[PDB]
């Protein structure tokens, strides 16, 4: 049921007793807690995590515009599934309409609704915090077959529904929304998407993704309490430099000490009388140091290590978030592993969920920001054509029609060989005139 | 006789120490990345986690030692 | 592979050498409070007359006669 009809089991044979029959709960890795997103919501406010989220969101936001409206190639585009297939006036108009629909996130403009930029900015946050993304579709009521609007829904409230036997359902309504432990609404598979970026095969998770926050929970709390320890020097006591002991047979009366303080403040306090030296005629005086000569941050390398491993979990370069790399440099490759997989994930999700409603012959893809790869591709072609490939063969290979002029291989020598062969060929073929002349 | 079978159903699924279902060779694949020839393993692959088990626990308790100051 | 790996000796001065039963109970308390990762960062307290720790090996060990081998 979970994926379809199959011979094997890919769901827990025995249900979790404490869970409600109507749905299957999402739980921690070790089954330590049956309620996970509640504690992940607490870490949702962490600065380091939020810094990563915001950096990735800003990176994605640039790509979130259509290509044909952009003077430069950066953006997204819709095209026919086959690159070699020709376009058409009807299909071009349909693709333009679909692109505008995605840009406006609906059939018609509405200021009250999200632009696709904000939708992606929501999706990245939901992907990197909870590792679960969901968005609702609004099919036309006059015609169930077609689509009108689509918007995002928070993943924390959405669960997998279950049948009376407790097994996850396939047919009909499959996803359910829960608020304050009460069932509110449920959705058909087509009506609500489910994107999992970090899936797992073990029966315990039952298909729910694994979020990096759960993995780094210990590290996150360690970072938090380390920061608290550093800040408690100021927000709490212990900032004394030392104690000035003065030996005496009798402890001086508090009035005398107050007058002592008055004299000290009047003579030495502040910039006024800063450089002056007092004089005291007691038996013996000592100054005992309680703190070192100069203070500084503590456990610096510990923080660097923690943030480095946390960054490595998300695949982001620590240098972007203002920390040193414990190895390597101390950007293209970092971007290649960090951003491009996320863009491809969003691409696949949006494609297979939205474009399925219009037709198989179309697809959605991002474009731009990859000049170097295209440069190397063109260099491959430019080196290949010198010896191997004809101009017309390459042009046909890349979904274009040939140009008259012969299927020439571009080299100034090669042309002279063909020209010389043709010139001498015409000389030899001209001797057939003499051959017939004797007749 | 306890010997591994070739014909017919060859792979079996077990849940909570109970046999649930079994599969023919064509119906279920088996990919081993780190095979071994010794009879003890009987064809099962060797996972790097088992090799690094001591190192993993050492890393875990080192991290715990560092965190227990706070 | 052979001895000599001691870090140092913890001397405790007393008028009488404590009976072995008392030392065994001392060891029991020490192991229960400090041994292992559990209670690693804790500090014990002792109220004897005088205590010393004498080092038999340096702070950090390393390979010897390296340049000779090279």
């Amino acid at each position: 049921s979970l994926y379809g009809q199959q011979q094997a089991y890919a769901e827990p044979f025995i249900e979790m007793m404490d869970t409600n029959p109507e749905f299957r709960d999402k739980r921690s890795y070790m089954k330590n807690e049956h309620n996970l997103h509640d504690v992940l919501k607490k870490f949702g406010n962490n600065p380091i995590l939020n810094a990563i989220i915001l950096t990735r969101s800003n990176q994605v936001a640039m790509y979130c515009q259509p290509a044909r409206y952009s003077e430069k190639g950066l953006g997204f585009e819709v095209r026919l599934r086959d690159l070699d297939a020709e376009p058409g006036r009807k299909e071009k108009e349909e693709m333009k309409r679909i692109e505008d629909f995605i840009v406006n996130t609906g059939k018609d403009k509405d200021v009250d609704r999200d632009s696709f930029q904000t939708f992606c900015k929501k999706i990245v946050r939901d992907t990197y915090i909870y590792d679960q993304v969901n968005f609702e579709k609004v099919f036309n009521k006059n015609n169930k077959t077609k689509l009108e609007k689509f918007i995002a829904v928070d993943p924390s409230t959405i669960f997998y529904a279950t049948d009376k036997k407790g097994k996850i359902i396939k047919g009909g309504k499959r996803f359910v929304q829960v608020v304050d432990k009460r069932v509110v609404a449920s959705f058909t598979s087509r009506e609500l998407a489910m994107g999992i970026r970090n899936p797992r095969t073990e029966l315990s998770s039952s298909g729910y993704g694994l979020s990096e926050v759960e993995i780094a929970m210990k590290e996150f709390i360690a970072y938090n309490n380390t920061e608290s320890f550093n800040d408690r020097f100021f927000s709490h006591g212990g900032t004394t430099r030392g104690i000035l002991q003065i030996r005496s047979d009798q402890q001086q009366s508090q009035h005398a000490l107050e007058n002592f303080k008055r004299e000290w403040k009047s003579s030495l306090s502040g910039i006024n009388g800063s450089w002056q030296i007092p004089v005291v005629m007691a038996d013996d005086i000592k100054f005992v140091n309680m703190t070192p000569t100069a203070n500084d941050m503590q456990f610096e390398k510990w923080l660097n290590y923690l943030i480095n491993i946390i960054s490595a979990l998300y695949g982001i370069d620590p240098a972007e978030i203002g920390f040193p790399n414990r190895g390597g440099a101390t950007q293209q490759q970092s971007q290649n592993k960090g951003l491009q997989p996320l863009l491809r994930f969003i691409e696949d999700l949006v494609n297979r969920h939205i474009i399925s409603e219009y037709g198989d012959k179309y697809t959605f893809q991002f474009v731009g920001g990859d000049t170097k790869s295209a440069t190397d591709k063109l260099n491959i072609l430019k080196l290949e054509t010198q010896i191997f490939k004809t101009v017309n063969e390459a042009r046909e290979e890349q979904g274009k029609k040939p140009i008259e002029g012969g299927d020439i291989i571009l080299d100034a020598s090669f042309l002279q060989g063909t020209a010389q062969l043709q010139q001498d060929k015409q000389y030899n073929d001209g001797k057939q005139k003499e051959r017939l002349q004797m007749m």
